[PDB]
């Protein structure tokens, strides 16, 4: 079994020796340069549906908290812009910082955001969501920056559940969260190809990275990062920095969706 995490000895430099694929052609996250991406005006609109979205529960991983989805049928999915076909929700977590001034995987022109929202989505045409993790169209990961300022309504209801999952393997009931209230007014969006920016560090993502932040406040995140790393009874270890840094653009151009 293997032992990843984000710390000296377990993090993003040592990921490579059990997961090769860490060196690869098309690894995530990247930096977005805004004056190298081209608008593509051939992109169709984004098409988040989520008003069926059917949450489960809440799990702490270890290494982030995991809202998990029914994705049983067709209920919450992603269409349009780079896509071909149909994506559905299955889970979506969070990377963010010890410091208001880093956390997210993405950045943009250099700039760090202070946490980064991933929603997870596979590809219907594969069946499950294992088999799509073998396909190199297998993913779409919706990203959202968060920055701080204002309060995110639509989060707290996610805030106030953490003090019940506050370390490793602990898991809460988080039935009837409805993700909608966790995206931007706007959908613009640049996208590239990639890859999950945790081991397996699959190469099966279309990274879509939405342009808007939504802001949270600072006692949201501040309560992310009351969150724990180790299991009940160990050591305390904060999770915070539980992101990857960007990798290399390699062969790879992104793309706009905007002017
Ligand atoms: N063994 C595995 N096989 C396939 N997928 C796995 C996985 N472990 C985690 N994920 C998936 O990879 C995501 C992390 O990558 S990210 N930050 O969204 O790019 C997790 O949230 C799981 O959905
Ligand atoms: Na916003
Ligand atoms: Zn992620």
């Amino acid at each position: 079994s293997h032992h990843w995490g984000y710390g000296k000895h377990n993090g993003p430099e040592h990921w490579h020796k059990d997961f090769p694929i860490a060196k690869g052609e098309r690894q995530s996250p990247v930096d977005i340069d805004t004056h190298t991406a081209k608008y593509d005006p051939s992109l169709k609109p984004l098409s988040v549906s989520y008003d069926q979205a059917t949450s489960l529960r809440i799990l702490n991983n270890g290494h982030a908290f995991n809202v998990e989805f029914d994705d049983s049928q067709d209920k919450a999915v992603l269409k349009g812009g780079p896509l071909d076909g149909t994506y559905r929700l299955i889970q979506f977590h969070f990377h963010w910082g010890s410091l208001d001034g880093q956390g997210s995987e993405h950045t943009v022109d250099k700039k760090k955001y202070a946490a980064e929202l991933h929603l997870v989505h596979w590809n219907t045409k594969y069946g499950d969501f294992g088999k799509a993790v073998q396909q190199p169209d297998g993913l779409a990961v919706l990203g959202i920056f968060l920055k701080v300022g204002s309060a995110k309504p639509g989060l707290q209801k996610v805030v106030d559940v953490l003090d019940s999952i506050k370390t490793k393997g602990k898991s809460a009931d988080f039935t009837n969260f409805d993700p909608r209230g966790l995206l931007p007014e706007s959908l613009d969006y640049w996208t590239y190809p990639g890859s999950l920016t945790t081991p397996p560090l699959l190469e099966c993502v279309t990274w879509i990275v939405l342009k808007e932040p939504i802001s949270v406040s600072s006692e949201q995140v501040l309560k992310f990062r009351k969150l724990n790393f180790n299991g009940e009874g160990e050591p305390e270890e904060l999770m915070v920095d539980n992101w990857r840094p960007a990798q290399p653009l390699k062969n790879r151009q992104i793309k706009a969706s905007f002017k």
